[PDB]
Protein backbone atom coordinates (compact mmCIF):
# COMPACT_ATOMS: atom_id res chain seq x y z
CA UNK A 1 0.00 0.00 0.00
CA UNK A 2 0.94 3.67 -0.28
CA UNK A 3 -0.85 5.28 2.67
CA UNK A 4 1.04 4.57 5.88
CA UNK A 5 4.48 4.76 4.25
CA UNK A 6 7.08 7.44 3.65
CA UNK A 7 8.55 8.45 0.30
CA UNK A 8 11.14 10.92 -0.94
CA UNK A 9 9.68 14.38 -0.39
CA UNK A 10 10.64 15.29 -3.96
CA UNK A 11 8.44 12.50 -5.32
CA UNK A 12 5.21 13.63 -3.63
CA UNK A 13 2.79 14.51 -6.42
CA UNK A 14 -0.93 14.57 -7.15
CA UNK A 15 -0.53 11.31 -9.09
CA UNK A 16 0.80 9.63 -5.96
CA UNK A 17 -1.97 11.08 -3.82
CA UNK A 18 -4.56 9.99 -6.39
CA UNK A 19 -3.18 6.44 -6.26
CA UNK A 20 -3.65 6.67 -2.49
CA UNK A 21 -7.28 7.58 -3.14
CA UNK A 22 -7.61 4.57 -5.40
CA UNK A 23 -6.42 2.10 -2.77
CA UNK A 24 -9.27 3.16 -0.47
CA UNK A 25 -11.69 1.40 -2.79
CA UNK A 26 -15.38 2.16 -3.18
CA UNK A 27 -16.23 4.89 -0.66
CA UNK A 28 -17.90 8.17 -1.66
CA UNK A 29 -15.94 10.39 0.74
CA UNK A 30 -12.21 9.97 1.22
CA UNK A 31 -8.95 11.84 1.45
CA UNK A 32 -5.32 11.23 0.57
CA UNK A 33 -2.77 13.25 2.52
CA UNK A 34 0.88 13.89 1.82
CA UNK A 35 3.09 16.04 4.02
CA UNK A 36 6.65 16.78 2.88
CA UNK A 37 8.94 17.25 5.86
CA UNK A 38 11.62 19.79 4.95
CA UNK A 39 11.76 21.22 8.47
CA UNK A 40 15.37 20.20 8.97
CA UNK A 41 14.58 17.41 11.41
CA UNK A 42 12.75 14.09 11.73
CA UNK A 43 9.22 13.87 13.16
CA UNK A 44 7.56 11.14 15.24
CA UNK A 45 3.87 10.35 14.81
CA UNK A 46 1.70 11.06 17.85
CA UNK A 47 -1.88 10.10 17.01
CA UNK A 48 -4.86 10.70 14.78
CA UNK A 49 -8.24 11.85 16.05
CA UNK A 50 -11.15 11.28 13.67
CA UNK A 51 -14.27 13.37 14.37
CA UNK A 52 -15.98 11.82 11.36
CA UNK A 53 -14.99 8.73 9.43
CA UNK A 54 -12.02 6.47 10.00
CA UNK A 55 -8.76 5.20 8.51
CA UNK A 56 -7.36 1.78 7.58
CA UNK A 57 -3.69 2.66 8.00
CA UNK A 58 -1.29 3.77 10.72
CA UNK A 59 0.32 7.22 10.75
CA UNK A 60 3.88 6.69 9.45
CA UNK A 61 5.80 6.42 12.72
CA UNK A 62 8.97 8.27 11.67
CA UNK A 63 9.38 10.97 9.04
CA UNK A 64 13.05 11.92 8.50
CA UNK A 65 13.93 15.31 7.04
CA UNK A 66 13.49 15.40 3.23
CA UNK A 67 10.85 12.65 3.35
CA UNK A 68 7.09 12.86 2.89
CA UNK A 69 4.48 10.92 4.83
CA UNK A 70 1.46 9.40 3.06
CA UNK A 71 -1.82 9.00 4.94
CA UNK A 72 -5.51 8.54 4.13
CA UNK A 73 -9.00 8.66 5.61
CA UNK A 74 -12.58 7.87 4.59
CA UNK A 75 -16.18 8.15 5.75
CA UNK A 76 -17.60 5.19 7.68
CA UNK A 77 -18.60 2.59 5.09
CA UNK A 78 -22.22 1.99 4.16
CA UNK A 79 -25.61 3.69 4.67
CA UNK A 80 -24.26 6.43 6.93
CA UNK A 81 -24.25 10.08 5.89
CA UNK A 82 -20.86 11.20 7.20
CA UNK A 83 -17.56 12.39 5.81
CA UNK A 84 -13.89 12.24 6.77
CA UNK A 85 -12.90 14.85 9.37
CA UNK A 86 -9.87 14.67 11.63
CA UNK A 87 -6.84 16.21 13.26
CA UNK A 88 -3.58 14.30 13.55
CA UNK A 89 -0.27 15.31 15.03
CA UNK A 90 3.46 14.81 14.68
CA UNK A 91 6.06 15.52 17.33
CA UNK A 92 8.96 17.35 15.65
CA UNK A 93 12.60 16.99 16.70
CA UNK A 94 12.48 20.71 17.50
CA UNK A 95 10.31 19.95 20.53
CA UNK A 96 6.96 21.19 19.26
CA UNK A 97 3.92 19.56 17.67
CA UNK A 98 2.67 19.90 14.11
CA UNK A 99 -1.11 19.76 14.11
CA UNK A 100 -2.91 19.00 10.85
CA UNK A 101 -6.68 19.12 10.25
CA UNK A 102 -8.79 18.16 7.25
CA UNK A 103 -12.55 18.22 6.88
CA UNK A 104 -14.39 16.54 4.01
CA UNK A 105 -18.10 16.75 4.91
CA UNK A 106 -20.76 14.46 3.48
CA UNK A 107 -22.63 17.37 1.86
CA UNK A 108 -21.38 20.38 -0.10
CA UNK A 109 -24.66 22.19 -0.70
CA UNK A 110 -23.98 24.14 2.49
CA UNK A 111 -20.51 22.82 3.33
CA UNK A 112 -17.05 22.90 1.74
CA UNK A 113 -13.80 21.09 2.49
CA UNK A 114 -11.51 22.88 4.95
CA UNK A 115 -8.02 22.33 6.32
CA UNK A 116 -5.25 23.93 8.34
CA UNK A 117 -1.81 23.37 9.83
CA UNK A 118 -0.46 24.85 13.05
CA UNK A 119 2.45 24.44 15.43
CA UNK A 120 1.77 23.92 19.13
CA UNK A 121 4.38 24.26 21.86
CA UNK A 122 5.50 20.98 23.38
CA UNK A 123 4.10 17.50 22.86
CA UNK A 124 0.37 17.73 22.18
CA UNK A 125 -1.85 14.83 21.16
CA UNK A 126 -4.58 15.24 18.57
CA UNK A 127 -8.09 15.52 20.01
CA UNK A 128 -11.41 17.35 19.70
CA UNK A 129 -9.74 20.41 21.17
CA UNK A 130 -7.05 20.54 18.49
CA UNK A 131 -9.68 19.90 15.82
CA UNK A 132 -11.78 22.84 17.02
CA UNK A 133 -8.75 25.12 17.31
CA UNK A 134 -7.94 24.42 13.66
CA UNK A 135 -11.47 24.23 12.21
CA UNK A 136 -12.97 27.19 14.06
CA UNK A 137 -9.88 29.36 13.85
CA UNK A 138 -9.13 30.41 10.28
CA UNK A 139 -8.78 27.29 8.11
CA UNK A 140 -8.08 27.31 4.40
CA UNK A 141 -10.79 26.01 2.12
CA UNK A 142 -10.33 22.99 -0.11
CA UNK A 143 -10.41 25.26 -3.16
CA UNK A 144 -7.88 23.60 -5.49
CA UNK A 145 -5.54 26.50 -4.76
CA UNK A 146 -2.21 26.79 -2.97
CA UNK A 147 -1.91 28.65 0.32
CA UNK A 148 1.10 29.55 2.46
CA UNK A 149 1.86 31.17 5.80
CA UNK A 150 4.49 31.49 8.50
CA UNK A 151 3.92 28.90 11.24
CA UNK A 152 6.32 30.57 13.64
CA UNK A 153 9.36 28.81 15.11
CA UNK A 154 11.24 29.54 11.90
CA UNK A 155 8.97 27.26 9.88
CA UNK A 156 6.32 27.92 7.26
CA UNK A 157 3.92 25.84 5.24
CA UNK A 158 2.56 25.75 1.74
CA UNK A 159 -0.21 23.38 0.80
CA UNK A 160 -3.33 22.69 -1.22
CA UNK A 161 -6.51 20.74 -0.68
CA UNK A 162 -8.92 19.85 -3.45
CA UNK A 163 -12.64 20.65 -3.37
CA UNK A 164 -14.45 17.35 -4.05
CA UNK A 165 -15.58 14.30 -2.08
CA UNK A 166 -12.47 12.36 -3.07
CA UNK A 167 -9.95 14.89 -1.76
CA UNK A 168 -6.19 15.26 -2.06
CA UNK A 169 -4.15 17.41 0.31
CA UNK A 170 -0.46 18.13 -0.25
CA UNK A 171 1.54 20.17 2.26
CA UNK A 172 5.20 21.11 2.61
CA UNK A 173 6.81 22.22 5.88
CA UNK A 174 10.03 24.15 5.27
CA UNK A 175 12.63 25.87 7.45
Amino acid sequence: ALAGTIIAGASLTFQVLDKVLEELGKVSRKIAVGIDNESGGTWTALNAYFRSGTTDVILPEFVPNTKALLYSGRKDTGPVATGAVAAFAYYMSSGNTLGVMFSVPFDYNWYSNWWDVKIYSGKRRADQGMYEDLYYGNPYRGDNGWHEKNLGYGLRMKGIMTSAGEAKMQIKISR
